[PDB]
């Protein structure tokens, strides 16, 4: 029997679906795991790894991040509030990346995906940092279908956390690019009711949300800095068996609380 797991099992049973959790305390090496190696749909949470892949490319292409992109209306997608606002202005690669991370801007995400060689190009970047689980197969908005048993556009909580650690705290990006990725995540506007709701107000947090909507499917991953202590990296993913099952932000926050409590 697994006593650590029992509160997570109770939470997912009340939710009416499955919750996947992985958390790492980078100071002690302690972990918390619940369904940590199961696949869950990425939804918009791929956009954080997208921005990291762009930062990696910018290391060897001088001025890439500073480059303005002047897209047309044909590039717009529902829920692209920054791309629409700057349609008559244009946006730099850095501004598109920040919009994808911090507002989940769909047009910005698809524009950057195209620059990288599409979903396959992002998947190849994730392979290059040692992530063998991540796969992106489709673009916005098709990638949100979240069909039970479909492995397209999925990863695991453990692989998400491991890759997030490499990119925000490890050596997968050069230091100026690692710092920019952290700065973008810290400025996220979409996650105030998820992992951020589970951490003390005085701690620093960078996160990226995802919401497929269908099949009760939504998620959040984050790097968390308790004041003066080594950071924690964690991921919380959900899904449910029926198409019209509703996702829950409160369940994600409650799972994040249990993860922080279970760490040594
Ligand atoms: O960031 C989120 O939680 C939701 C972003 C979003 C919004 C509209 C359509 C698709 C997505 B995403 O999850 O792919």
């Amino acid at each position: 029997t697994n006593l650590v797991a029992e509160p997570f099992a109770k939470l997912e049973q009340d939710f009416g679906g499955s919750i996947g959790v992985y958390a790492m305390d980078t100071g002690s090496g302690a972990t918390v795991s619940y369904r940590a190696e199961e696949r869950f749909p990425l939804c918009s949470s791929f956009k954080g790894f997208l921005a990291a892949a762009v930062l990696a490319r910018s290391q060897q292409q001088a001025g890439l991040l500073d480059t303005p992109i002047r897209y047309g209306k044909n590039a717009l997608v529902p829920w692209s509030p920054i791309s629409e606002k700057y349609l008559t202005t244009g946006m730099t690669v850095a501004e598109l990346s920040a919009a994808a991370v911090q507002y989940s801007d769909n047009a910005a995400a698809n524009l950057l995906l195209k620059e990288l060689g599409g979903p396959a190009g992002l998947t190849a970047f994730m392979r290059s940092i040692g992530d063998t689980t991540f796969r992106l197969d489709r673009w916005e908005l098709e990638l949100n279908s979240a069909i039970p048993g479909d492995a397209r556009d999925t990863s695991s909580p453990r692989a998400v956390t491991e890759s997030l650690q490499k990119l925000t705290l490890g050596s997968a990006l050069a230091a100026p690019q690692r710092q920019q990725f952290v700065d973008w995540l810290k400025g996220n506007t979409t996650g105030n009711h998820r992992i951020r709701a589970a951490v003390p107000a005085d701690w620093a947090v960078g996160d990226k949300t995802g919401t497929c909507g269908v099949y009760g499917t939504a998620n959040d991953y984050a790097v968390v800095w308790p004041t003066g202590r080594a950071p924690i990296v964690l991921a919380v993913y959900t899904r449910a068996p029926n198409k019209d099952d509703k996702h829950s932000e409160a369940v994600i926050a409650a799972a994040a609380r249990l993860a922080l409590e279970g760490l040594g």
